[PDB]
């Protein structure tokens, strides 16, 4: 089997991407944030505290003939950005782009933090990291991909995120028309539960490539590119007037600037992030200070190849017995 679904930016900045997902019988379609940095499929629901729902579409398990309470199971998750959610668990039928999993754990939120409430466009998350990170207790549950894997034509999924445009998540096949050149594969460590890999270096604009190992994670659920302070300083030094602002919470730059590209290495291959992908717009409405899309990972504890990086590539998440990651230009 295979599946193919379009993923759409939630706003004009590409802050996140939503993908329609069918849950239950008859189908209830919710727009979920596919997150390769976490491993829980959770949704706004009829159980979510009413004051914490503001415009989201909810899953109502009592209206699904295939829903079953997973008795005694609870979940609770906290994300790198400080947001959180928790609740109980159902199993139900879940379909993405025509690919169906029966008995998928659907984690129903009883509580969500303010950032989730305030984002009316995201109805929940669909985790695509390794199932070892799943938070369900006392019996850990499998991700949608883990459950689908054996049925797929090939044990892979791909992320093809758009810049200010829709893109695609495919399951079970590699669309050879969706990228240019060849796909370069690179080793993955699953020790921390992430799609963790080592970039071979970077360049800023038309500058020379610096060969240096940068360990980080491929994370579709993180907006920005978070890299070591040395690398980030080297980037922003090429933008007149750019500075790190403790009050704003990162590097800002004059909105009048033209940003240089940023290149990262994948083995001997190179992925180029155009400068415009690094512009996250005014820090507040009407400001002439703009927020940068490359930020320091210092104090996160891990480097994160988030959407800024991933949307410059066609990315293969290879879930073979020994997982790997592939990157192609597009």
């Amino acid at each position: 089997s295979t599946g193919s679904a379009t993923t759409t930016p939630i706003d004009s900045l590409d802050d996140a991407y939503i993908t329609p997902v069918q849950i239950g019988t008859p189908a209830q379609t919710l727009n979920l944030d596919f997150d390769t940095g976490s491993s829980d499929l959770w949704v706004f629901s009829s159980e979510t505290t009413a004051s914490e729902v503001d415009g989201q579409t909810i899953y109502t398990p009592s209206k699904s003939t295939t829903a079953k309470l997973l008795s005694g199971a609870t979940w609770s998750i906290s994300y790198g950005d400080g947001s959180s959610s928790s609740g109980d668990v159902y199993t139900d039928t879940v379909s993405v782009g025509g690919l169906t999993v029966t008995g998928q754990a659907v984690e129903s939120a009883k509580k969500v933090s303010s950032s989730f409430t305030e984002d009316s466009t995201i109805d929940g998350l669909l985790g695509l990291a390794f199932s070892t990170l799943n938070t369900v207790s006392p019996t850990q549950q499998k991700t949608f991909f883990d459950n689908a894997k054996a049925s797929l034509d090939s044990p892979v999924f791909t992320a093809d995120l758009g810049y200010h445009a829709p893109g695609t998540y495919n399951f079970g096949f590699i669309d050879t028309t969706a990228y240019t050149g060849s796909i370069t594969y690179t080793a993955v460590s699953t020790k921390q539960g992430f799609w963790e890999w080592t970039s071979t270096g970077y360049a800023v604009g038309s500058g020379t490539f610096k060969s240096t190992s940068i360990d980080g994670i491929a994370d579709t659920g993180t907006t920005l590119l978070y890299l070591p302070a040395t690398v980030v300083s080297a980037y922003w030094a090429q933008v007149s007037g750019a500075k790190s602002s403790s009050s704003v919470g990162g590097y800002v730059f004059p909105c009048s600037a033209t940003l240089p590209s940023f290149t990262f290495g994948v083995g001997s291959a190179r992925i180029v992030i155009p400068g415009d992908y690094i512009d996250f717009g005014p820090i507040s409405t009407g400001s002439s200070s703009c927020f940068g899309g490359i930020q320091s990972s210092a104090g996160i504890g891990i480097n994160i190849f988030g959407d800024v990086a991933l949307k410059a590539a066609f990315v293969v998440f290879n879930g073979a017995t020994t997982p790997t990651l592939g990157f192609a230009s597009k």
